[PDB]
């Protein structure tokens, strides 16, 4: 059972705008997604203050960047809150729509991509990179899923039948076939260093073969 939903058409041509538009530091994209990893872990260290038995799923609060060369694909996992079926389809898409429409109008205005975070939607920056975006997630109130989307103005969503997580994030990105330089481990870690020095959370850079 793989649903097949459409983007909202303010999302769609974000989408198509990040994919079109000739733009050269696309590295920003691993800040948003690390950014928007860290804001996940905020946010089940708060909900555990007053009731330590959500991290019944996992007591480590961590990011992990694994690049993999036979694949050619990176991922980022946070041991996160996790998103549910309703954000994954409904709620986030709801939130943004205002950003969007406030991130066009600053475009024009001379704006860049690299701004897309003051938006709320730095996680379609991954389009910079990426020509096909999976999420699996995994919230304490609900099952594990897993998120799909090649642009085009389509996404899917189904049950994960994979390995379970317990609980957060892993968000695989499916580099172009010319952007295989953010696969490369002394690339990783000056984007990291460079964009991302003050996250509280510990960041373990995976090396291969
Ligand atoms: C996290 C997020 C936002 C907020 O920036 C907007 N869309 N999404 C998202 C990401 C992956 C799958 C479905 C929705």
């Amino acid at each position: 059972e793989v649903e097949t939903f459409a983007f909202q058409a303010e999302i769609a041509q974000l989408m198509s705008l990040i994919i079109n538009t000739f733009y050269s530091n696309k590295e920003i994209f691993l800040r948003e997604l690390i950014s928007n990893s860290s804001d996940a872990l905020d946010k089940i260290r708060y909900e555990s203050l007053t009731d330590p038995s959500k991290l019944d799923s996992g007591k480590e609060l961590h990011i992990n960047l694994i690049p993999n060369k036979q694949d050619r694909t990176l991922t980022i996992v946070d041991t996160g809150i996790g998103m549910t079926k309703a954000d994954l389809i409904n709620n986030l898409g709801t939130i943004a729509k205002s950003g969007t429409k406030a991130f066009m109008e600053a475009l024009q205005a001379g704006a860049d991509i690299s701004m897309i975070g003051q938006f709320g939607v730095g996680f379609y920056s991954a389009y910079l990179v990426a020509e096909k975006v999976t999420v699996i997630t995994k919230h304490n109130d609900d099952e594990q899923y897993a998120w799909e989307s090649s642009a085009g103005g389509s996404f899917t969503v189904r049950t994960d039948t994979g390995e379970p997580m317990g609980r957060g994030t892993k968000v695989i990105l499916h580099l172009k076939e010319d952007q295989t330089e953010y696969l490369e481990e002394r690339r990783i870690k000056e984007i990291v260093k460079k964009h991302s020095q003050f996250i509280g959370y510990p960041i373990t850079l995976f090396v291969e073969k």
